[PDB]
Formats: structure tokens, sequence, C-alpha cells
């Protein structure tokens, strides 16, 4: 999975995810209303303020995202963090404890900025406990972003609970953040402009075509390959105007690193690749995803209607793997 | 530029390429219906026989194709061939003489099986001429498909003119076919198979996440490196069922290798990157296109009112 | 710099480094006998117990060493972890108070098991004080061994002083050894066993020559780099038989990391490159070394002799 | 296998090669004198007339060499070119016919200037000849190399006889030199200037150490990779003065790019690596190797004894494998 964001020249926001997996999930696009039921495990039980878009799945009335946004601007994808994600054995007391799954609403139903985010999480606890026992607990980090920051939230058997800031606005898969950060260091030769003409000892060595500057970026799947070709793809593509230009700038980016069907197979003889790449546009309140097997970009939308729905917006099942 | 092609299961041709480019030229779909005047300048004058469907502009009436497809399903490519193309001073008595812009309708005019072209090409020259003074001579080489068989065509100042049965479906730039084709030996060590855990003296050594059997896959936009990475997207992708999940198998190998804006800047200081990726299906005549600002699919289409129209069908630029 | 450290298949053990630097120190191999003396800024002045031998320079008769190995077995090389490495601004009462200068010296005269000076570390403040103040302060971290383990030590900034078990047996400069061992993990596709003839769609695709296994290797001198190469190195030669195979066999792996003279310009304008290749062999209490200008290999040796001397022992520049 | 040459200030030439071999061949030093006996084939047998030296084997009396170097400062080695190499099925009426293992010796005994071999290879024909039937033909190419000039000679199935120049002065094995000509195009981006700090929309990306500049440089042993290392390293050295600073700069690139034994195991589950390095200073006419197991360097003359002997010089072969 990579996850991505920008802005257009006017501060609108573009943020999304490729979602690469080994099997099918079952999701969907969820949209939830305002007013629609809200339990939490160790708070108090209310209702949702604001309403949300997002890919994921019910599981007893409760929409279980693996990413959504707000009717505000302000989203959150998790993405798997593997052999380094861990989670509070049990509620803290003083804290605010909350399921790990339970973050993405959270996040969504109180908070626009992403400012307030960072200040409230000082005292969240999130804790290692699935919404029921039939699932297990995904060991995920997160990225969560406004129009005007984004940052990585990750919680490690190795650091505790981090939160930093993501001025790439790209996140990926594991090792954890600095780690990705700190390699972005050895890439430093990169250049996005050609190398010309050279003489080795009287030998003419000259390039065959565009593109030499870039000598050793990754193509591969591996997640420190696709954070270092995002980012680097991420900072060098220039702010374009406009919401078809936007949203195919999103696309162009997140299809370059995706996981390609049948260039990775996992230890289990599966395999592993790119199943959807969503955008969600602020400035529309608009939901933009495509298939692997289903090409044309889909949408869905925070409208009216929808954010004021007695029960919650199910699309059924596209299906894959 | 990266052309590629593949087949379904029941042997239905998906072909086409991105344009990847430092500059604009106009282009649009242009349609260029049967019975359409179709000048030469070393053989007779004629007119067309099939209908055609490709990306290009028109000069003077001619439709001059980036790439273009006949409704029998046969097709061609041209994509830039810089330091090696280079086409005859003139016209040589006894050889089907070609200006090497008109190879595009001359293949696909005369020609339904690439078994065929290849043949008629061992009495074919290509000529350094373009349309006209006021446009250079485009230096070229071409990939050539139908559901059977893709052909790459290389005429070279280092080599003359080659012929290249093309089993990897895919073609970019210079250097010339065989280079790359040697160049794949180099990449036997990829693997789409994951690595699993290892012991190094006594320390576990893990993957962190899936995709290590790929370590060493080229990311960059140099033509060596996304001729690697197309061939070996395309080779390991597994055949699929069906016309959209076909289209959308040709999109995704094709926007894994696309030239990104803004990383590509040339020595002119210019941003090369994909313009347009498109894709051609044979089994309903279709020519699918998105645009690096426009991502939403586009489609055009050989039908009985477009294959006979009393002109060229030309969409916006 | 990379230092590296082996056993043979009787525990003797072998241990050094390259020295890769962008300027001159005027250094040379000392030999410290017993019972000289050894000022301490923070501790009881005291005397040698154990003659060391190493690079280094002598500085108001107190030898600096870069790298340096006592006559019972246990080394230590000095490397350069530049923006990581900090040490306390003063001494603390409580702790074993050091100069980071003199842990040098304080390792190789009081330990001869790292087991115990890892133990001891535990009570250890390293200071930011050089010798004197005509001399900055290095920003080292190191790698301690003998015969059973080695261990690195380093103190940042960002997370304080850290010591680490090296299974890999290697050591090379910046960022922090966590960072480096966790990055072997996206390294699990490169093997030693080659590549075979493989079918792309029916094109034949076959090594041109062995090595294919290793693709994505990296060859080039970012110490990430040469950390990658050399703990692969490492774990994969073969334990070697005897003196003289097992200090070929140092010298062949280190001189395949080495930086090599006009392959690296600094920021400043200087070449870096590895100016000397050393190897301490504790069964023969021999050290070993060859320089950039000067291949064959010279030898310095603790003896009965070296070990008891009423001076420095030092050799050429 | 790489093979590399360079000069000193004053044109004193330094040239030799790595033997990276998955098996034992028995070799070792032979010193070949004036006026010993020198059948051909194809030709009227003659005496040598200039002394050489190398490693080789000897077969029946005939010294054959993996690499020979004559008394006038002219030397020739033979790497393997293993699926292109192809010589001719027979000798041709009107050429000059060697057996291919027959050059080494028609190189160091008639010539001393690689500008002339090139002209008299105009006439030559390789042929698919072994010493006797008992020995197999190798397919190798070769690099021969004066203090002026180094030439590729190369007779493939798929190009013919190719004689080229060699302004990098190395070589290494499959494919073609051509080929790995064209490569080097492919590494332009290549810089051994370091890079510095950088700014990823805001976010401070900088070196960790030196070396940044040569990011992509490849260090595994496939032949191109050593080719490109190799030259790029050979071309990147500056000219240095004595001969001991020559000879450890020439033993400081092959060592660089030496195959390290447990990296590489071929098909058949043997080890390849690097089993010796040698050197050849014309000027002192002496003979530098080690070996992957006796590091310090060896030496072997010529001289007016050994240049004037009656038989041949044979050191016994140091083992390996
Ligand atoms: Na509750
Ligand atoms: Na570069
Ligand atoms: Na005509
Ligand atoms: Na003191
Ligand atoms: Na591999
Ligand atoms: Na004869």
């Amino acid at each position: 999975c990579t996850g991505l964001r920008f802005t257009d020249d006017q501060g609108n926001l573009y943020f999304g995810r490729n979602l690469d997996v080994g099997q099918d999930y079952g999701e969907g696009v969820i949209i939830t209303p305002r007013n629609y039921p809200l339990p939490y495990k160790f708070l108090d039980n209310t209702t949702t303020k604001k309403a949300v878009i997002g890919m994921g799945i019910v599981v007893d009335g409760y929409p279980s995202y693996f990413d959504c946004f707000n009717e505000d601007g302000l989203g959150i994808a998790g993405l798997n963090f593997p052999h380094f994600a861990k989670f509070s054995d049990g509620p803290i007391d003083g804290k605010i404890n909350l399921a790990s799954y339970e973050i993405m609403l959270w996040v969504t139903q109180n908070f626009t900025k992403v400012s307030d985010v960072k200040e409230a999480l000082k005292n969240v606890n999130l804790v290692n406990e699935a919404i029921n026992s039939s699932f297990a607990v995904a060991p995920l980090h997160w990225i969560i972003s406004d129009k005007d920051e984004a940052i990585i939230v990750e919680v490690s058997k190795q650091y505790g609970m981090k939160v930093f800031d993501d001025k790439l606005g790209v996140l990926t898969n594991s090792p954890d953040f600095n780690w990705h950060l700190t390699n972005l260091g050895n890439y430093t030769g990169l250049d996005p402009h050609d190398a010309t003409a050279q003489s080795w000892n009287g030998q003419k060595v000259a390039p065959w075509g565009v593109g030499t500057g870039s000598l050793g970026l990754p193509g591969d799947s591996i997640p420190a390959d696709r954070f270092v070709k995002a980012a680097y793809l991420n900072v060098n593509y220039p702010t374009v105007k406009g919401e078809k230009a936007n949203v195919a700038k999103f696309f162009n980016i997140l299809k370059s690193v995706a996981m390609i069907k049948g260039s990775v197979v996992n230890k289990l003889g599966s395999d592993e690749y790119t199943v959807y790449t969503a955008c969600y546009s602020a400035a529309t309140k608009t939901y933009y995803c495509n298939f692997e097997n289903d090409f044309e970009l889909k949408t869905y939308k925070l409208d009216d209607e929808t954010m004021n729905a007695d029960k919650l917006i199910t699309y059924h099942h596209h299906h894959h793997h």
C-alpha cells in the first residue's frame, strides 16, 4: 500500500491510497451519514457528527474503514505495519483509550485540523482489541491529512507511540517512518535533470534517451523502494490546476508505484497486487477509485442526500482475487 | 515511449503505447475511412481499402499517425530511435520505396497478417524524406502486431534494415532491439516469488514486506530500464478474461512504466512525460486513451458509421 | 571506513578495518608496551597492564589510536559517525567518566572479554573533550571484538548510549547501527546461487555469465551500501584454515568494499579513498597492513621483545 | 574475469587480469625463453624470437597461456566469451590460419606494437581446433595492449571477427564488447562528486556520508556490472608515479571488482571466485600476482638468465578449489 496527498494552488486537498493485498476482504464503498450510532469500547457511546466516505466493511452495523474522509476535508488511511505495530494490552487509567480499529472514526468524527489531532493524541492510548472475537487486530499505522499537513501515527513494540510530520505526503509499509526518512539521504544522487555526453578517457559516453539523472531509482515493490519513488515523484510533480488535472496527477503517481499483478507472489503462493486506487477530493467531497480489473474511474459523493441518510449507504463489493 | 501488446484467452489482441514527449504536437484521434485519397511519394497514388484509427495530426489532408490500427486487427506504432535511425538518401529502382512517414498507412492499408508484412519488407526501402520541407524526418523505429505475433522494424546507420520477432510484446527507445533483448539476460535474478527469513551468521534477516524477489528492478525512465520492467511485467501478468479486465491490465502495465511529469527534465530544460496512454482492442475495434491531465478513459470506435465516412473524422486535441 | 571480524575453525580471531579519509593524518603503527604512563582526564592516572598495537598518532607522549588490539586478543576500532555522535558536556559524578578519545586504551587495557566490556559500559559516560584545544573531538562510534562476539558502541544525540551485538561482524559509518541492521531485510532477495535459463513467453532469457543471483548488490561507497555488501560477503565467505588463508580472506573482503581513489570527491573537492587496510591476527599477535600506494603486506608483532619495551615503538608514516 | 591496463606518467604499462573460475586448472607461472621450439598447426614451425612470461599450463612441451607478456612490453590475456565465441570450422585458403589457442604466442612472438597487430589481423582466420584431442576449444575473446593502445579481439557466431579500440582499458566476459560500450550510456548519471543537502518540499534530505554521487553503481559479479564498475574506476583513477604506486593502483582496482569466494555459486553447485590477480609491469619485466588464499604479492621476472634458458621455467602449481 502507498498513501499519497498533495494540494492544488488554492489549497484543495487530494488524498488517498493504493490497496495492495494478497486476498479479497469483501470491501466496498461506505457512506456513513450524520447522526449514525457510534459505540466505543472504552468511552461513552455517541453518534456521528460528520458524514464520512471511504472503503471498508460493515461489522454488525459498524463501518470498519480501510480509509475514510469527512465532509470537512480531513481524512485518514490505515496501512499495514507488520513486524512493528504493537498496541497496549489493555486500557490505561486516565488516558483516552481507543481500540486500534476505532481511530478511523474517532479522528474523522472529532477533528477538522491535523494540528488539533496532534495535540489530542498526546493523551491517547491505542489498545490491542478487535471489534469482536471473530476478528484479529490489524497491525496498522496511519497517515492523517488536512489541506495543511499530513502526519504519521505509529505505535510499535520497538519505539512506542510516535507522531511524525510528513512533508513528503507519502506513506508505505514497514519499517518505521523515521527509517524511511533516513533512507532518503542515501538517494541524494537522484536528479530529474538528464545527464549529457561525457568523455571516458576519450571514449564518448552519452545518454541514449532521457531519464539518465534518476539512475538508481528503484522500481520494485519492496515498501522502502515504493517509499523512495513515491516521495521523489510527489515532491517533483508540479502543482496543477483544476479538479480533473489534480485527480489525474494523483492516479499518475499512484499507478506508477502500483504493485502489478503477477510481479509479486507471497510466500504462500498468492499474487499480491494493487486491487484498487482511491482519491478523495476535499473540494468536491468526491471519492474516486478504480480497480485492477476495471480501469475507468468510479465516483461516490457526500452530498445533501447521502450526508443525511438514516442508515449506511453501502455499495456492493466489486470482486477480486 | 513504451509500446505493449498481449492477447486474452481467445486470441483477442490488446495493443497500444505511451507517448512520452517534451513538447505539444497538436495530436488527436483520427479515423481514416475506407476509400480515402492516399498519395505516395514514390508509388502510384491510390485510396484506402481499410478503415484505420489512431493518434496523429493531419497535414494537407494526409493523416500523419503516431500509432494506428486497421479494422482487421493489425496495428503499428512509431517510437523514437535517436542516434540510430537512418533511412536512404533517395529511392532505389526495383524496391518498394516509401518515405519513412508513409509506412504507417502502407502497413495498415495492405496487410492483415504480420507474416505477410515481414515477407513484403524484404523488398522495401525507407527514404529520408518528410511530407514537405516544413517538417523534419522523425528518427523512428516501429512495433507491428496482429493477434499472433509482434515484430520490430529498425533501420539504422549501424546495422541497416532489421526485422525482429518480439515475443516480449514490448518496445521502447534507443539502443537497438537486439541490445535490449541481450540486456534481459542480466536480469535473470529477478523472481516474482518473495524471499523468506534468513540466518546471516545467526542474525535473523527477513523481509519487512512483500516484493523482495524483484530486488534490482529499475524504476527510472531510461529506455533500457523501461524495457526491462515492461517486459518483466508483461510476461508475468496472468492472462485475463473479457474486455474490461484486459483493457485494465493494459493500462495497469503502461501506467507502471509511465514517465511521470517533473521526474525527467531534458537537456533543454523541458519536462518529458507520458502525455497519453492508448489501447486498441481488436475484438471491439475500440481505441481507448487517457491523458496526463484527464485520467478518465475516452473511447473511439471503428463501426459501420465511421468506417464508411465521407471525410476524416478528427476528434479534438 | 569498514570494520570487519571473523574467526577460523579453531576460534582464532581476525579483526581490522579500512581507513577511508580525504586527508593525511600522519599515522603509523604504534606498539604501546606494558607499564607505560597512562593518564586519564577524569580518573586516577595509571600505567598500562597489557601491550597493545595499532594505527594512530602520538600526542604529547599519548598514543592516539585509530584502531588497537591487546595481547590477549581483544580489539577496538573507531570509525566516523557524523551527524549522530554526541557525548556529554562534562563529567557526571558516579559514572566512569572518559573523554571519548580515551575509550581506545580504556577498553584494551582493562578487558579480555567483550561480555565484561558491555557490563562495564552501563556505568560509563563519554565526555565531549579532546586531549587539548589543538584537536577537535572526533564524532566516532566503535566496534569491539574478541574471538566470541563483536559489539557496536554508539552514543548519539538522537538515541543516547547504545550497545549492540554484531553477528554480521561489520561496521561502517552513518546512520546508526539499528538502521543498517533493518536495511538488510530489504536485500533478502540476494542469493549467491546463479539464476538459470528462463522462458519469457517463449523468448529464451538466460545468464551471460555467473553472478546473476546477486542482482541489486550495491557497488558504490555510500556507508549503507558498503555495510550491506560487507555483511553479505562476510556471512557467505566459507570458514578457512590457517593463518595465510585467513589473512587473505580478510583482505579479499575489505579490498572488495574499498573506497577507490578518484571515485569519490567530497563537497570540499578532495578525493576520499581507502588509505590503508589492516588486519590483526590474535593467534599470532600480528598486525598486517597495506596502503593505497604500497600493496605488499607489512607485518608488526607483539612478542616478548616489543611487549616489554621501555618506550613506544613507533614505525614510520 | 576482468582485464585491466593503464600507464604511468612516463608511458610505462601496467596490464593484467583477475582469473575468476569455478574449478582448478592446475596452472602456474611459465617463462618461455628465446629460441624455444614453436610449432603451428597451419603455418611453418619455427622458434620463439622473444621471451614471454605468464600464467598457464604446459601441454606436451607447449606453453598454453591464460595471459602472457613479451620482453618488449606487449601482452595479451584470454578471457571467456561463452554463448558468443565461435571460430572457423577449418582453415581458409589464403588466410593466416591460427587455431584459437595459438593466438597467445603468435601475437607475443611477432609484434611489439598493437597498431601492427591490428593490421595483421585483417588477414587472420581463427580456427576451431584444440592443441590435441584430449582438450576442448576454449570459447575465448582477447584483450591485447602495448603502452599506447589496447584492442579487443572477438570472433562470434553473431558478428564474425571484430577488432575494437578499447579506450576504457578493461574487458570482462559476455556479451560482446560493443554491447558493453553501449551499456555505458545508461550510466551517465554516475558522478564521483558527492551530492549535498536538498529540500524535498521542506524536508531536509542530506547525505549521511560520502559516495552519494555514484548511486546505481553495481557491485555484483555479473560481467556487464563488473565492466561498468571497472571502466568507471579505471578512467577516474588518477595517474600515479613509480612502480610501487602503479602496481598498488592496479591491485586496488582489480581487487575492487574481484569475485569473492562464497558470494557466487554456479548452477553445478561450485564456488566461482577470483583465484589469482596478476599484473605485468613492462618497465621492470616483472609479473606480480597474489591468490585467494595467499595475499602477499609474488614476483617473477624476465631477465638475462630466464630469457636465455634452454627449456621452459615452470613454477609449481599453487593449489585452489
Ligand atoms: Na462505550
Ligand atoms: Na546520479
Ligand atoms: Na505518387
Ligand atoms: Na587523572
Ligand atoms: Na534476486
Ligand atoms: Na606447422
